[PDB]
């Protein structure tokens, strides 16, 4: 039970306005045949065009919402909309394109999908709210067959070319005209009452309905993301490495250790309240401070209300010492905080668009993150870059240009000249810091934080 059986029933009620007379009793096998595709009894890695909700979740990076609206059915122009915001008009002869024949539309579909997906996934999963026209339009741009590899590399083939009779992955498909072995899922099979807009609007106010196909495609994928990553959360699902995951996560751990260590040295807090992940370890194990942990899993719907996290009767006094909120997203941080908050607006291959302004951050695991909000940081200030170190000035064991920096807080810099070891460590730390910032993480601190207080920690 890993793939979706072609003999599973498909509820057809949502299809009967575009396809009147459609049988109520329908399997995926009969639906695929009706869509103009022939599976030929093939045991070659592609058992069904449609996939399970569990397979869709493992391949969330491949999700592309897709909707087709009858502009005027073999005789009428169709408006093809995608969750990329693209609308194409295909004539049978928010970007809006004029009507063109299928032979040129299919070229655009392949280019659009390849550019969107080459750095995200080895496939495409068309996410539908199936009414009929989208299913019957697939024969005009989709070819199916056995699982194949790219002509130019070892990746699985996602595109086909009728000009050269060859196959390509998303990276090598320039000039290709057919989508090859795509996957799809109909959200209407999950059990909903009412239309797409009424279900989407229950959870999201950011996607409006401009009455175009791409608006529906966007809403469909958003509703699917809400169902699979907001109301349902699965942290047992692992996702492959597609970018800087390892470096970003290592940088996050380095910056956390640096910032907390310096805050403890500068303001000598007697107690630290570490609010967040229940599997957390002390980021500064050698610190004197009374370290107290409070469990809160990453919120995936709305940011935690600080009143619920702290009140209703613990140290009780969160006002004592400092609070560390390392990726624990709250509505309004208290003034005595050290905060790392992911900015959902950041563009990257790890950060996918989400529900209600939120984003789906996929780095080893999938984390739906509530929308970034600047008002959460009103009691704090942005944490400035700095490098602090009390380690001995000693090289041990990469050429050198002397480092001059006001933010290298070391004994050598206090003494007037940065040593080679602390210059190498400063540059490595600055690289880790810039990686984490560009990855989308933002850092905030209590207003009284001042790196000038670190210089006297060397006596
Ligand atoms: C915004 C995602 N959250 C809540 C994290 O804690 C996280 C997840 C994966 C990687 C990293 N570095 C951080
Ligand atoms: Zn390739
Ligand atoms: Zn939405
Ligand atoms: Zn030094």
């Amino acid at each position: 039970p890993t793939h979706l059986s072609v003999d599973t029933k498909f509820k057809t009620e949502g299809l009967c306005v575009d396809i009147p007379g459609i049988p109520k009793d329908m399997t995926y096998r009969r639906l695929i045949s009706m869509m103009g595709f022939k599976m030929n009894y093939q045991v070659n890695g592609y058992p069904n065009m449609f996939i399970t909700r569990e397979e869709a979740i493992r391949h969330v990076r491949a999700w592309i919402g897709f909707d087709v609206e009858g502009c005027h059915g073999t005789n009428l122009p169709l408006q093809l909309g995608f969750s990329t915001g693209v609308n194409l008009v295909a004539v049978p002869t928010p970007l809006m394109y004029k009507g063109l024949p299928w032979n040129v539309v299919r070229i655009k579909i392949v280019q659009m999908l390849s550019d969107t997906l080459k750095n995200l996934s080895d496939r495409v999963v068309f996410v539908l709210w199936a009414h009929g026209f989208e299913l019957t339009s697939m024969k005009y741009f989709v070819k199916i067959g056995p699982e194949r590899t790219c002509c130019l590399c070892d990746r699985r083939a996602t595109c086909f070319s009728t000009a050269s009779d060859t196959y390509a992955c998303w990276h090598h498909s320039i000039g290709f005209d057919y989508v090859y072995n795509p996957f799809m899922i109909d959200v209407q099979q999950w059990g909903f009452t009412g239309n797409l807009q009424s279900n989407h609007d229950l959870y999201c106010q950011v996607h409006g309905n401009a009455h175009v196909a791409s608006c529906d495609a966007i809403m469909t994928r958003c509703l699917a993301v809400h169902e699979c990553f907001v109301k349902r959360v699965d942290w047992t699902i692992e996702y492959p490495i597609i970018g800087d995951e390892l470096k970003i996560n290592a940088a996050c751990r380095k910056v956390q250790h640096m910032v907390v260590k310096a805050a403890l040295l500068a303001d000598k807090f007697p107690v630290l309240h570490d609010i967040g992940n229940p599997k957390a370890i002390k980021c500064v194990p050698q610190a004197d401070v009374e370290w107290k942990f409070y469990d809160a899993q990453p919120c995936s719907d709305k940011a935690y209300k600080i009143e619920e996290l702290f009140y209703s009767y613990h140290s009780d006094k969160f006002t004592d010492g400092v609070c560390l909120f390392w990726n624990c997203n709250v509505d309004r941080y208290p003034a005595n905080s050290i905060v790392c908050r992911f900015d959902t607006r950041v563009l990257s291959n790890l950060n996918l668009p989400g529900c209600d302004g939120g984003s789906l951050y996929v780095n080893k695991h999938a984390f739906h993150t509530p929308a970034f909000d600047k008002s959460a940081f009103v009691n704090l200030k942005q944490l400035p870059f700095f490098y602090y170190s009390d380690s001995p000035c000693e090289s041990h064991g990469i050429d050198y240009v002397p480092l001059k920096s006001a933010t290298c807080i070391t004994r050598c810099n206090l003494g007037g000249a940065v040593c080679r070891h602390h210059a190498n460590e400063y540059r490595l730390y600055l690289d880790a810091y810039n990686m984490m910032i560009s990855a989308g993480f933002s850092l905030w601190v209590y207003k009284q934080f001042d790196t000038y207080n670190l210089w006297n920690t060397f006596t």
